[PDB]
């Protein structure tokens, strides 16, 4: 999975917490 502050989809939540939706972040 990701990290916070990594480059994902907003309904992704590809992030290890979830978190995507920063404007292309998670």
């Amino acid at each position: 999975c990701k990290l916070k502050g990594q480059s994902c989809r907003k309904t992704s939540y590809d992030c290890c917490s979830g978190s995507c939706g920063r404007s292309g972040k998670c």
